[PDB]
């Protein structure tokens, strides 16, 4: 720390490290970048890769928000108990991440004609994480092992935004449905899912969800 | 150890991970899986996220292509000096999969029509990995710190599939160019990268490259 977050004034790719930096009783700054000072290109052609978010830990400047959850989980301690374990939080977080990439697709490129098709599909898609916490501890606990991660926050924000999509997906997930209301039920979380930053910000920037 | 590789006949995903594994001096088994016996079902039903590659080392099965790489980075010390050089060392590989994801989907799904619109895109795509050598001790060793990364194989092999699509793109950039030469000129890489293993699997899967 410090940390700083620089984004678009959305949930989106800043979701899941604002509640896991939340959960952990970490400070943050938001650095908000409009549509309007994106399009005149300076802070744009200043990023590696030309795109946000941006993180700044201290005097270390990262990309890529898979980057940023994993450096979060190194450094605060949520990437498993064993290099095995860490295995199994990245196959967990990639698996989160081809997810998100589909309903990114979705909302941004063709939510109107795409949409019952992605839902018709979304049973199937979900499945691998209930899955996942059968497998561990009777889903009581974690994604992975018997404490938090990265993954956790990653996936939690996944589930979230796929119920505003398509109220119910989860109804027929018992673990994954007890999963978020245990993890939304964590007083640090609880208190940021509650917040005005939080509630007052739209999920994605064209005003689909 | 013992490591199985499982997946199509093709290089694709793997490609990364077995120059990993050539160059780390591990020896590993090719299990084959054919468009026809994956259109049967059975496999694929048995996949954490119904795809591949799957891959065993040991008794820890994995999935997720940027999973293998990192287990194999952690397990093999190709994670950088560091938990800074380690968050480099994932910007790097974020950053390589997402342009892995604009090259799979140009092959898969848009080749004849995307070509031109994508090879025109291609040096801004370049740009910050060669921004990235100029950044660490002139180009000269790796793409983040003094030693090899599960990065560096994972941008090597995106390297030489551009060359392949758009011959000579890497003229512009001098240290990604002097870069493929002395990575790909490494003793067991150099020969891996000359067996039939490597030279007679297509790139992809649907005879496009
Ligand atoms: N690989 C992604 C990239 C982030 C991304 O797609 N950024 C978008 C908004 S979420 C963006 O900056 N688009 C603006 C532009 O490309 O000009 C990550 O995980 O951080
Ligand atoms: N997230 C990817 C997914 C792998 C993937 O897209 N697999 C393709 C071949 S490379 C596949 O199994 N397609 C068959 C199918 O979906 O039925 C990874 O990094 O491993
Ligand atoms: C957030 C996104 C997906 C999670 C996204 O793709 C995105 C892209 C461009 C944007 O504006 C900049 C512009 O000039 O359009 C905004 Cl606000 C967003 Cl949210
Ligand atoms: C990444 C890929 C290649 C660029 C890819 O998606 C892919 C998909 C299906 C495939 O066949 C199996 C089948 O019958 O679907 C194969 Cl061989 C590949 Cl390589
Ligand atoms: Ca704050
Ligand atoms: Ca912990
Ligand atoms: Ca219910
Ligand atoms: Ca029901
Ligand atoms: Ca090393
Ligand atoms: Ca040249």
């Amino acid at each position: 720390p410090p940390y700083t977050v620089v984004y678009f004034p959305v949930r989106g790719r800043c979701a899941a490290l604002r509640m896991l930096l939340a959960d952990q009783g970490q400070s943050w700054k938001e650095e908000v970048v409009t549509v309007e000072t994106w399009q005149e290109g300076s802070l744009k052609a200043s990023c590696l890769y030309g795109q946000l978010p941006k993180f700044q830990d201290g005097d270390l400047t990262l990309y890529q928000s898979n980057t940023i959850l994993r450096h979060l989980g190194r450094t605060l301690g949520l990437y498993g108990k064993d290099q095995q374990e860490a295995a199994l939080v990245d196959m967990v977080n990639d698996g989160v991440e081809d997810l998100r990439c589909k309903y990114i697709s979705l909302i941004v490129t063709n939510y109107e004609a795409g949409k019952d098709d992605y839902v018709k599909a979304l049973p199937g898609q979900l499945k691998p994480f209930e899955t996942l916490l059968s497998q561990n501890q009777g889903g009581k606990t974690f994604i992975v092992g018997d404490q938090i991660s990265f993954a956790d926050y990653n996936l939690l924000d996944l589930l979230l935004i796929h119920e505003v999509l398509a109220p119910g997906c989860l109804d027929a997930f018992p673990l994954l449905s007890a999963y978020v209301g245990r993890l939304s039920a964590r007083p640090k979380l609880k208190a940021f899912l509650a917040s005005p930053e939080y509630v007052n910000l739209p999920i994605n920037g064209n005003g689909k969800q």
